[PDB]
């Protein structure tokens, strides 16, 4: 709905008219000068010379201003694309993430991406104006000479493309027994290089030489065979074309015989048919790889298509909160992570405002599982969960998602400065108050003991962090947040035991005139419950203070 | 010193020249045909026709003959380095295999082969062609025209190559803005899509985007100068061909007035300077490649060039060897694996004939390093090696290698069947003798259990087995060599027991009437040596039989 999209596409396809017109010109300016020097007043001959050269340029330069406003439009399309596919990818449920453990979505899209603008470029830079040259000879040679010559050079590419088609699958074919044997090959490699403590052991350093050798030839044969039927494809072309000109030069030689037509058309007409086969060797070369840009870009359609799952509902009400009430609970939960494995089932819990719960469990089923559960990442299809007194599934999700804040079990830190990490909480917060949150998070000690301090890179290829860190750095992005509800699900792994007592510190700063659920192993950081909730066997049996021991 | 290879390549050249001398010819078909019209009878004319179209075909038919000739060659060329580098990369010390801690290598040789073979293709079929093009067009310019059209034609090339290489820089650094910003941008999603949790635990789904939407930008001015600046070399290229095409026009029509030279000659030189100009996009095309694929040559000559390490000697005496005697000792053994390291030092042990002797060590500091030297993996810089009174430095290397037969720590099998794995410790062994030892080693009844048995596929790729079965192999693998002496370093990494009584059992098979070196931690698996040494700090402490105690 951008008029300016529809103008530049306007203004190329305009050029690329006016660009096949000159190119058509061309050869009537050469036949208008041989015929003005046959004549004969040079005068005449000098300035259509002149024509012909400054036509010609005009012809290019047409090309290449269609060329240029097309990428320039194309490219900015592929940015509209890639950025909106991006937002929609970042939507879908944790299980579809969780299944995709690679990072090959993103070289997906990318190659999508490419593939599209490739196909798109390859069609409008090909297919139309190879058409629209083909059109226009038909028309002017059948209007200016007769019908046979239109005929005849119909016919020419006729023969062409049925040549071209009929070998290109007989070329793939020995491609792709090249391509396998190359890799057969390669893995022959592979494997004669990781067993070279055997190979040494024995006297075995010709045999896997040998073998190597006999690779060699498995993949010679089909090099040769493949260099051998391009060659012949080639022959094909040149010689159909070969066979056209010299066929379109006789008719015409006939028709000046006669005196119907005047001499020097002939060339006219031959250099008009060689301008129009010039590019269909380009088209070749660039068709080679439209068909693995197709599949690319059907493999980034199905990823878009995997998008099924959708968690979002209708209706989406406001979310009443305040830091009274928002009494969490649930009430008969049941939920399975793998279909008919009852990993949760008949929870129902009762955390009343402003008091800290604290659950334990053994080795682990369904710790996680609240955490995973009360952000709405699941559906627990039994029960139901009450916030406020607000269903979770019938509320508005990202107001949702903004009010309970976690802090999580792991923790992943963005290829970015401490600052920005630390920053990434709360978004449209003064940077004063970040400073004042990581201070009262225990972690500033550190970020000056830091080579860098708040400016330092850490990341996966920036300088390494221990668990420590990255739990200070988690509590201090909740406490930026600034949540009326937390949910501090504590990682299994253990730390130094000062470490333990300082964030144990910070929880209980966190709490202060809040709601906190608490997960944790250790009975010292949940004797400070309110009440402690023990999990056995996937189900809820024990609560109560910490007088009902253990 | 192969004539065949020769007379390819005489061929090919001739080709190459006939081919040259048609292109140039057709010109002069065209031009004599256009006289013989002109002057009316029709015979000639057609005849002339003909004579244009059979000599176009017959210089297409020269190139790609030529062609195919070359790649043949060529592609067996490729065949003979890459058998002789591999063979050579299979001969180099240890310490390089265990520094190239990767499978790289194979696709480090694979990529220099295939930029051998481009570049000497590229440089044959573009280099060498244009310029016989060039100069033979000069040639017959000078000759049949005049000194002003071979002047002008040169100047056409000169501002075409001077333009061509003007702009290559200007636009290889847009290239590379280009490139870096597209990593980039990648680098970025892989971030995006890897701190997932961390974006839906805030409300951070659209910042993600925006910032994409940034980097897309960063590569979206680069894309767009790239092909503004590729649209503006092909207009250079364009433009000047089409300046050069009106400049030799005009002096032809200029020499036509005088009447010097006859009329329908200017279209000869026409399309003769065309069809010298039509490669050179295909020269760019090829050029842009050519040099990355000669980096990777560079690559593949370094590493031809690591080979300074030679561990072999000259004057390669032959070994005596013999059931008896052959009483392996050392003398002042000193050898540091890192630099400044002294991992073992003061070694000497003495073996007699026919008795078994195990080492006993703690954690492990040098206990695999005996098995190292003896089969001349290092060199023991101080003191000695005697085998029947052999130095092991002085005598020849891979018959050496032959005498002397280890069981690894730990072990590799090749991606094949079990047969082969099984054959490969001896290859000119008979079958029934391979099948004969299997039994032997207490293994064929895991190959009747096994899902196929014999023919079974056993590899990285195939399936996986545990420790015991590698075990069992490279046991059969040992007897099958039959050596008079066997070192079997058994693994620190523990079994089975029933596994370890049939290994010990089978171990003591291996012993009869040959001399045996024993590494192990079990006291149990110990008992039976004739004499222990017991190594401590990486010297020798402790010498005797079990009665020593520890
Ligand atoms: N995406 C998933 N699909 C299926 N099962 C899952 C998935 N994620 C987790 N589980 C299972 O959920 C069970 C309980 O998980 P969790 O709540 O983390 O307790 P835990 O991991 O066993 N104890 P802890 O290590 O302290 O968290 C585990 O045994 C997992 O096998
Ligand atoms: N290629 C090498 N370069 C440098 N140091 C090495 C190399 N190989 C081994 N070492 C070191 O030398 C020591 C001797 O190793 P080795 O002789 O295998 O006995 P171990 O590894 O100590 N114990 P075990 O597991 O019973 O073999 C090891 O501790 C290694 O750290
Ligand atoms: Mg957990
Ligand atoms: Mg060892």
């Amino acid at each position: 709905d951008r008029p300016d999209l529809r103008a530049r596409v306007a203004i190329s396809l305009g050029f690329l008219g006016g660009a096949k017109a000159m190119n058509i010109v061309v050869p009537f300016m050469f036949k208008y000068a041989v015929d003005s020097l046959n004549q004969m007043v040079a005068t005449m001959a000098t300035a259509v010379l002149i024509g012909y050269g400054v036509s010609r340029a005009g012809a290019a330069f047409f090309n290449e201003v269609r060329n240029a406003v097309f990428g320039k439009v194309a490219q900015n399309s592929i940015r509209r694309i890639a950025k909106n596919v991006f937002l929609h990818l970042h939507n879908l449920d944790l299980g579809f993430h969780l299944s995709r453990q690679t990072g090959a979505l993103s070289k997906a899209i990318d190659r999508g991406t490419r593939g599209i603008s490739f196909v798109l470029s390859a069609l409008v830079f090909n297919l139309l104006p190879i058409m629209f040259e083909v059109m226009l000879v038909s028309g002017v040679l059948y209007y200016k000479c007769g019908a046979q010559f239109a005929l005849v050079t119909l016919g020419t590419l006729g023969t062409y493309t049925a040549f071209t088609v009929a070998v290109t699958r007989w070329r793939t074919r020995f491609r792709i027994e090249m391509n396998k044997a190359d890799n057969d090959a390669g893995n022959a490699a592979i494997d004669s290089l990781l067993n070279y403590e055997t190979v040494k052991y024995f006297n075995n350093e010709r045999y896997e030489a040998q073998r190597y050798d006999g690779f060699l030839k498995t993949y010679e044969t089909a090099s040769l065979k493949s260099t051998s039927t391009l060659a012949m494809l080639n022959f094909g072309q040149s010689a159909i074309f070969s066979v056209g000109l010299t066929a379109i030069m006789v008719l015409a030689s006939q028709g000046i015989v006669a005196g119907t037509l005047t001499v020097g058309d002939l060339v006219m007409v031959n250099g008009l048919l060689f301008q129009l086969s010039l590019p269909l060797n380009f088209l070749g070369t660039v068709y080679r790889e439209t068909r693995q840009a197709l599949i690319d870009m059907n493999t980034l359609f199905t990823l878009l298509k995997v998008d099924t799952q959708i968690k979002d509902k209708v209706m989406a009400s406001p979310l009443q909160i305040t830091p009274q009430t928002a009494t969490v609970a649930f009430d008969n939960v049941h939920f399975e992570y793998i279909e008919g494995q009852k990993v949760l089932s008949g929870i129902s819990f009762e955390v009343p405002a402003g008091k800290k719960v604290a659950i334990v469990g053994g080795s682990g089923s369904g710790k996680s599982t609240i955490v995973r559960l009360l952000f709405r990442f699941y559906e627990p299809q039994k029960g139901s969960i009450y916030l406020a007194g607000q269903n979770i599934q019938d509320v508005s999700l990202e107001s949702l998602r903004r009010a309970v804040g976690v802090v999580p079990q792991d923790a992943v830190l963005f290829h970015n400065t401490i600052y920005y990490n630390l920053l990434y909480g709360n978004i449209s917060a003064s940077p004063e108050e970040v400073y004042a949150v990581a201070k009262l998070a225990g972690l500033h000690d550190a970020i000056l003991r830091m080579p860098h301090g708040y400016d330092t890179q850490v990341g996966e290829r920036g300088l390494k962090l221990s668990g420590g860190e990255k739990q200070r750095v988690a509590i201090a992005r909740a406490i930026l947040k600034d949540p009326p509800v937390i949910l501090y699900d504590e990682a299994t792994s253990s730390l130094d035991s000062i470490t333990e007592e300082t964030i144990l510190g910070a929880m209980k700063d966190v709490v202060k005139h809040r709601t906190s659920i608490f997960i944790a192993h250790r009975l010292s950081t949940v004797v400070d419950a309110d009440e402690i909730i023990v999990l056995d066997q996937g189900k809820v049996a024990e609560r109560g203070t910490h007088h009902g021991l253990l």
